[PDB]
């Protein structure tokens, strides 16, 4: 007539569990998933460095890609740029537009590269696409007369 127990009142866990990541914790290797301008992101979306610092080890890295002979990395550089390009105009960053532009063209032009100049080209990766300002109605077409690809 009596019982005790036996009334399952305790949840036991109640939800799936695993391991965490399991990605690149430790040495493994750089760069979370994709996107070598990702890192970059991270300093300025992070107390690590700052949008310039962060820039920097951006155009930094893209230098030490620009010392390759290797262009799968050269439309990427692009695609770097075109990284803190955005980012910038959200983290309120004018000089350090015409910064990494005049910073990473001076140095194609210090040395080679004109290769990766040519898609800039082709992209607009040139001036201050706007005009010298932090926010404006122009469009890369600023860019695209720096470097156009066509007329004369």
């Amino acid at each position: 007539m009596h019982h005790h127990h036996h009334h399952k009142l305790k949840t036991e866990q109640g939800g799936a569990h695993f391991s965490v990541s399991s990605l690149a914790e430790g040495s493994v290797t750089s760069v979370g998933s994709v996107n070598p301008a990702e890192n970059f992101r991270v300093l300025v979306k992070q107390k690590k460095a700052s949008f310039e610092e962060a820039s920097n080890q951006l155009i930094n890295h893209i230098e030490q890609f620009l010392d390759t002979n290797e262009t799968p990395y050269f439309m990427k550089s692009i695609d770097c740029i075109r990284a803190f390009r955005e980012e910038a105009i959200k983290f309120s960053e004018e000089q350090r537009f015409n910064n990494f532009l005049k910073a990473l063209q001076e140095k194609v032009e210090i040395k080679q590269l004109n290769h990766f100049w040519e898609i800039v080209v082709q992209d607009g990766i040139t001036l201050i696409t706007k005009e010298e300002a932090s926010g404006s109605s122009v469009t890369a077409e600023e860019a695209k007369k720096f470097l156009a690809p066509k007329d004369k």
